[PDB]
């Protein structure tokens, strides 16, 4: 169900990420410098845990989880959430609550690349991956 999503995915485009950025409250320093990284992505699985890797030069993250169940989260800037994952008309949708707010991580294969979506409030932000050997 997962499988076209497994491996590491490397940032090539990006809209809008600093309106959803401001939207969260990440700060104007962070902000510079997240819109000028490309992070690699890396998504694994092992049995129904999967573990998903964000890398780059300013900030990492890792989770792992399994399809719809809630899990604990502290994001890359600093929010703790409550997650859950799940698989959603062949998306893989990525929910998380905090302080009565919600965002959505929402990515899509599209012609072998993969596109996430960010909303948060009224900003929604693309970025496009593209997948290395
Ligand atoms: C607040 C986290 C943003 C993640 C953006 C990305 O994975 O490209």
């Amino acid at each position: 169900m997962v499988d076209a999503f497994l491996g590491t995915w490397k940032l090539v485009d990006s809209k809008n990420f600093d309106d959803y950025m401001k939207s969260l409250g990440v700060g104007f320093a962070t902000r510079q410098v997240a819109s000028m990284t490309k992070p690699t992505t890396i998504i694994e699985k092992n049995g129904d845990i999967l573990t998903l890797k964000t890398h780059s030069t300013f900030k990492n993250t890792e989770i792992s989880f399994k399809l719809g169940v809630e899990f604990d989260e502290t994001t890359a800037d600093d929010r703790k959430v409550k997650s859950i994952v799940t698989l959603d008309g062949g998306k893989l949708v990525h929910l998380q609550k905090w302080d009565g707010q919600e965002t959505t991580l929402v990515r899509e294969l599209i012609d072998g690349k993969l596109i996430l979506t960010l909303t948060h409030g009224t900003a929604v932000c693309t970025r496009t991956y593209e997948k290395e050997a």
